């Protein structure tokens, strides 16, 4: 009924055609004596009757309760089940997740994922799948071995995640920078930059993004963009690469009036059905053709040191990540799955959507927190624009750099400049926000693309990226009355 | 005091120069600081992470009925480790807690586990130079890669064993790196003949960055590199100036010698079993202990010791040598998970450095007991002319079946006089009798310079002779006697001898 994807295999880098798995790789096989590879024997690895508490669904005072009481779901995980029926959980046993195989992630693990999907997007092809990693920075790492040979060119975002573009950068692939605004890629101008293209520059092959909740920039794709931006892939033939950690810091609607916002507080929660159907669509969800690859993780869902995540796209296209896995990563830590997968499958997909409501919850309450500070604390005018993130733990002071009434003089009209001394001047007062010059993408081509598609719109807009994931309401707040003590000063605002 | 590591940054791939890390990775350091309000980084609040009580049962040292036992009475420690600690006196055991473990942060690896390693380190090697160090890693596999991508451009060449482990081969080959095959005999590398490929290594071609070894219970050949060949295999690395990549998974598999007559080994067996210092004394030399210029680069795993899913090793090298693989990680892997960091270091630091060594004590046990059963069995069922040679290994999980192709009847008929064409007939003959091994072609190193080395650095020892590694760590010894009972006759049979 579906269609089946394309085969993209012409984007594969030379490491890729060239990489051939060991034939060292019927160790369960009843009539096979199994003197081939060197698997220990289970009877040796030292720990048996794992257990650990996580809190139970729905998490009825909060994700951050602490765990125990009633809001304790209790397990244990056994390294031999006698039978199927002493494991009713599903878990997978500590003997098969302590043993060599499954690179590609323990089949439970990856059942629960695929349920998860199912529920959360609508795949358009029929041959997708997933792959296990150790989380999305492990991810795009694969993703520039599988396709990009030195000197191939990638597009990005005009401000990106400083370490995607460091690992590009390293491995001497091209980061062609495309414009965003408050909405993320504007798609006129991508369209633009693609139809102006070089003749003799190589073609992108990729366009890296991170949709929801950018890094550093904390927008979002407007849907409508989302599907101009596909349709642009599909016409110039490059893949999408949707880096996607943030995903479900998708929040509540920003309400600026305090009597507004509490009567939108004292409602009802979201059930469900509400809040699936509040989420931002997918570019995995307008795949037609299996050219986007999308990067999950549980870092900012269960824990950074989780280091688990996985990959969705054709079955085609995993086919390279499968085999760069078996010769690098091995597979995700057989612990860390155990206990990832024994959590959710407690919780069910039904329960995990109960902790993802949750989470939504704390970072609304911490986005609200960042930017009432933000209204109060800035000078108020054109020149310090406030846009409030629908998504993501990032916020962005913006400051127009020719409003400092020594831009002209002291600083000779280079915003970069000016960037700096703020950077210091902030840290001087007792606050430490990013420099948005740390993330800002830079690429050329030989030959080099034309005027117009190195335009920037407002070259004189520097920013700093905060975040509100990490302190108390308290130091937050505090933190942002110090920066905006600094700018009035700075900028000669009474 | 100790002599500083020296640089050897000039071998440093392309890749490698042009990493550069963001002025970003200084801010996650300023996140406890109590004058500066830090709102630069992006670490989620560890109330959030949706686990506490970590809880596991391990056996106990000193293992008194062996490391396989159940683990329950007697042979069982239980241990839970928390979230958070109200204060460090709270965490009597030093246990990495969850919230830390599982947070952004460490990309080494925690300190716990760090340190753990390190007074481990200082026990089994004697080192020689001041700034060495540790960096954990996701297990020798990925050590590898990370090796290949700090040292490696494509088309750069380093040596290794004659035979070696497919799968290094094999990322080395999907990266473009060149590996010049360097002969082995039963103990090892044979260093005259490596010192001559150096000697007469042509002008004008890339000139090895490193040497690749598998030295204690190589991978196939099973063999460990004599300790005095050692001290001269280092030497021609000082002189050549490379360096030296030590793969190890297999140290901790080393045995006794293996003694033919029944009589003489249950005596021997009959003496009690060795106390800390015998068992220290009778560990083979490395050569992390010969560095004393930080040209060693050793790759430690836990894989073979506890568990392959553990998805944990490390590596050894100066301080000068680690930060480009540091780099990496950060762009990478990053740290190995937190989990498995909190279990492997929370049952390791309650057995402690002694219970360890009673583990791997137990270790050398049990592999030694698996190797005689398997030594046995190939001399009762295997031919015993002078075509079929059997190398009892002193070290690690496998052993070779070495046989001359030549004396085969339907040799120069069937298989038009080709070793290769034999070996995959017999391999195919082997599993049809319900036993797999393993034909040693998959582990045979293959390399080229241009311009060419001489044909001297090229020669093969007789490339009649055929092997097929066998491994006898995996199953019962019924099954693996079995085993080798038809592979033995298949034999008999296919030579008509
Ligand atoms: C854009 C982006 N991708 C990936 C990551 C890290 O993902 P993970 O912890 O799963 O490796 C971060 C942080 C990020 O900002
Ligand atoms: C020489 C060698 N190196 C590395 C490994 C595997 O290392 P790890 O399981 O630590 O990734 C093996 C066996 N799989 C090996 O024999």
């Amino acid at each position: 009924t579906l269609p089946e994807s394309k085969d993209f295999s012409y984007l594969f880098s030379d490491e890729t055609n060239a990489r051939k798995p060991s034939p060292l790789k019927l160790f369960q096989d009843p009539n096979i004596i199994f003197l081939g590879g060197g698997l220990p024997l289970k009877d040796y690895f030292p720990w048996d009757n794992l257990s650990v508490d996580s809190p139970k669904p729905p998490f009825p005072q909060g994700i951050g309760a602490p765990i125990d009481e009633q809001n304790c779901i209790k397990y244990t995980v056994n390294k031999d089940y006698a039978d199927k029926s002493a494991n009713p959980s599903n878990d997978i046993p500590l003997s098969r997740a302590l043993q060599y195989g499954f690179s590609a992630g323990q089949p439970e693990l990856l059942n629960f994922i695929r349920d998860h999907t199912k529920i959360i997007h609508d795949l358009k092809y029929k041959d997708w799948d997933v792959l296990a990693t150790a989380g999305n920075t492990n991810a795009w790492e694969s993703t520039l071995r599988v396709f990009c040979n030195r000197g191939d060119v990638i597009l990005v975002e005009a401000h990106s995640f400083s370490s995607s573009l460091a690992s590009a950068e390293a491995q001497g692939v091209i980061t062609f920078p495309v414009p965003i605004d408050a909405d993320g890629i504007i798609p006129e101008k991508l369209a633009k930059v693609m139809e102006n293209w070089t003749p003799g520059a190589p073609k992108p092959k990729l366009l890296y993004t991170i949709p929801t909740g950018q890094n550093p920039t904390g927008t979002s794709i407007a849907d409508h963009r989302k599907e101009a931006i596909y349709k642009i892939a599909q016409k110039y033939d490059f893949l999408i690469v949707e880096d996607e950690p943030y995903y479900f810091l998708q929040m509540n609607p920003y309400i600026k009036d305090l009597k507004e916002r509490e009567k939108a507080q004292s409602s009802p929660k979201q059930d469900h059905d509400e809040f699936l159907k509040s989420l931002a669509n997918t570019f995995l969800s307008l795949d037609t053709e299996g050219r986007v690859i999308r990067m999950d993780s549980f870092s900012k869902v269960l824990a950074p040191g989780t280091r688990l995540g996985w990959i969705t796209g054709s079955s085609k296209i995993l086919k390279p990540y499968l085999s760069l896995h078996e010769m690098t990563i091995q597979a995700p830590a057989g612990f860390t799955q155990v206990l990832v997968n024994a959590t959710l499958s407690r919780w069910g997909q039904k329960g995990y959507l109960d902790w993802l409501l949750g989470l939504r919850h704390e970072y609304t309450l911490k986005r609200d927190c960042a930017i009432d500070a933000l209204y109060k604390y800035l000078p108020q005018s054109d020149a310090f624009v406030i846009n409030p993130p629908i998504a993501g733990m990032f916020f962005t002071v913006n400051i127009d750099a020719s409003v400092h009434p020594e831009f002209k003089t002291k600083y000779n009209s280079d915003p970069y400049q000016l960037e700096q001394s703020l950077y210091h001047k902030v840290v001087e007062r007792g606050v430490l926000v990013v420099p948005g010059s740390w993330f800002k993408s830079e690429g050329e081509t030989e030959p080099p693309q034309p005027a117009e598609s190195k335009e920037v719109s407002n070259p004189n807009i520097i920013f700093f990226r905060g975040t509100y994931a990490a302190v108390s309401p308290e130091k937050l707040t505090e933190g942002l009355k110090r920066l905006g003590d600094t700018l009035y000063e700075e900028f000669g605002i009474s």
